[PDB]
């Protein structure tokens, strides 16, 4: 991939713009995603690089497809996934997606990241903005800039954080894990079911339950105290039990209890079936 051969069609939100690259200067070429860095440094160029390698290692039905790079000035090109982000998505058409269409999406993300485990890849910041629509039956994990590999001979990674998707371990001792990344699939879960009304997200509810009035550093320290004493984010309206439950055993204080991505997988697949 050549630099002079990207034309620029619009932001999209280290940024990430839509390009077309037409080497042959007709408009035939395949409009693709670019990824960049807004002001960048050394450590923040350090890790940039391995986010390629880490895609690159990656060949999935629901994770975006590594295209190449581009210098120098480095550019991470990836396929363009036409719908964006499911977060905006169902904003966006909430009166086509219906549960067994959350459960169809849910289901998805888990394969996902199954196959991600099987690379003992860590995600760590496993959000519904962070997964985009290719089209209307298919979701992908489409953001990998905060993922770790997994020491060989442990099963944790130690490391401006989303707190509210975060696990207590991970608020507590810094750890991350397969264990981390399922909790935090626990709350997309709930996102789905949300169907991401205003006032429903995880940190409007956090926030209700720990009290509107507390401010920057106490935040984290009541986060951690008020999911120590059992608190959790409420089911959603119109979630029936079962799922609200999957919820619950994905937000489980103890790691080792939490489910595997393959557990979770069947069970939605399972569930969805029944309806
Ligand atoms: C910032 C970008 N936002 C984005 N990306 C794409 N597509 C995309 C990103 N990548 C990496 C691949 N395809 N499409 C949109 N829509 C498109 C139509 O106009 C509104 C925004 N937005 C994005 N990147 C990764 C991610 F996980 C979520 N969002």
């Amino acid at each position: 991939f050549e630099e002079r051969h990207l034309k620029f069609l619009q932001q999209l939100g280290g940024s990430v713009e839509m390009c077309r690259y037409d080497p042959l200067q007709d408009n035939t070429g395949e409009v693709v995603a670019v990824k960049k860095l807004q002001h960048s440094t050394e450590e923040h160029l350090r890790d940039f690089e391995r986010e390629i390698e880490i895609l690159k290692s990656l060949q999935h039905d629901n994770i975006v497809k590594y295209k190449g790079v581009c210098y120098r000035n480095l550019k991470l090109i990836m396929e363009y996934l036409p719908y964006g982000s499911l977060r905006d998505y169902l904003q966006a058409h909430a009166e086509r997606i219906d549960h067994i269409k959350l459960l169809q999406y849910t289901s998805q993300i888990c394969k996902g990241m199954e196959y991600l485990g099987t690379k003992r890849y860590i995600h760590r910041d496993l959000a519904t903005r962070n997964i985009l629509v290719e089209n209307e039956n298919r979701v992908k994990i489409g953001d990998f800039g905060l993922t770790k590999v997994l020491p060989q001979d442990k099963e944790y990674y130690k490391v401006e954080s989303p707190i509210f998707w975060y696990a207590p371990e991970s608020l507590t001792e810094s750890k991350f894990s397969v264990a981390s990344d399922v909790w935090s699939f626990g709350v997309v879960l709930y996102e789905l079911f949300t169907y991401i009304e205003k006032s429903k997200s995880p940190p409007a509810e956090f926030m209700r339950m720990i009290g509107n009035d507390k401010q920057g550093q106490m935040i984290v320290f009541h986060l951690i105290e008020l999911l120590k004493n059992n608190g959790r984010l409420p089911r959603p309206d119109g979630c029936p039990d079962e799922i609200y439950m999957i919820m619950t055993e994905c937000w489980n204080n103890n790691v080792n209890q939490r489910p595997s991505f393959r557990d979770l997988a069947l069970r939605v697949d399972q569930i969805r079936d029944q309806m």
